[PDB]
């Protein structure tokens, strides 16, 4: 399908890597490709990252660079967009006025929680008569067993059951952030999870698109590629339909 994509940053071999892994789409957490030349058949999706990202110029650049728009990145985290639901709702009309297919802010967690960030945003948007076309999500598993794919499926199903919007998964991996430093799975554990998770996501009718975090090991130790060379996880992602 056209589901499989990646997050990416400019590096010697990014064009080659995107082509090799067979990404149907990519995003950069910015309003344009940030120096990346996309291969043929790989769609760029612009992002409006935070409060100060909302200008007439940025919105103009986003609409010139693609046809779908992602809203604020993890507004529920102090270290990301760090935004109230009210601030997000008050800026919303400027994003809506581009006429582009429009994704909700992507919450770090608690998407299905009554009274949580996403729940208050979607209920506020409905009350104001706003348009929200789809809901992008982040998910990071701290259980590194075969059970992980089932845990991810339960979260996506729960957010779909609550809001009945199609789902994007714009960041996912195995990472435990609970401790004082991040904990990662073994190479074989991560590769097995790539295979099982991609098969499940390809088969789930209400999931439109997904993006492993992330393409390159220069971004994150959960990276799929070092330069133009895939590791065992990159090999599994390339194999996915
Ligand atoms: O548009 C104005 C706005 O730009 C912001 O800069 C962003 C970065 O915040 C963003 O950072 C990404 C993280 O959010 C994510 O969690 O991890 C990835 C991988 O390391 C980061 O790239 O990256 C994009 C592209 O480089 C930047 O445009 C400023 O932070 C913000 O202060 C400013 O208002
Ligand atoms: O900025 C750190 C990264 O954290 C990710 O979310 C984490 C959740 O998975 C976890 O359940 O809770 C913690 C909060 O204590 C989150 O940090 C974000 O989704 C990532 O975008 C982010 O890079
Ligand atoms: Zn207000």
């Amino acid at each position: 399908g056209t589901k499989k994509g990646v997050s990416a940053a400019a590096f010697s071999g990014v064009t080659a890597a995107l082509g090799d892994v067979g990404a149907r789409w990519f995003y950069t957490w910015a309003a344009d490709p940030q120096g990346i030349t996309a291969p043929a058949g790989t769609e760029f999706v612009p992002m409006i990252w935070g409060r100060d990202s909302v200008t007439a110029d940025q919105l103009q650049r986003a609409k010139a660079a693609g046809s779908t728009l992602l809203a604020f990145n993890a507004p529920d985290l102090a270290g990301q967009a760090n935004m109230s639901v009210e601030t997000a709702l008050d800026l919303w009309p400027q994003l809506q006025a581009t006429g582009m297919r429009l994704g909700a802010p992507a919450v770090a967690y608690g998407g299905d929680t009554p009274g949580g960030w996403l729940d208050r945003f979607m209920s506020g948007a409905a009350a104001r008569g706003y348009r929200v076309d789809f809901i992008p999500l982040h998910w990071y598993g701290g259980d590194f067993s075969a059970a992980a794919t089932g845990q991810l499926q339960s979260y996506l199903q729960a957010v779909y059951n609550r809001y009945h919007r199609p789902i994007w998964l714009t960041e996912y991996a195995l990472t435990d952030f609970s401790g004082s430093t991040p904990r990662y799975p073994s190479a074989a554990e991560q590769a097995d999870f790539v295979s099982r998770s991609t098969a499940m996501l390809n088969g789930l009718s209400f999931v439109e698109r997904y993006a492993w975090f992330s393409l390159s090991t220069s971004t994150t130790p959960t990276g799929l590629y070092t330069g133009t060379t895939p590791n065992s996880s990159g090999v599994a992602y390339r194999a996915a339909g």
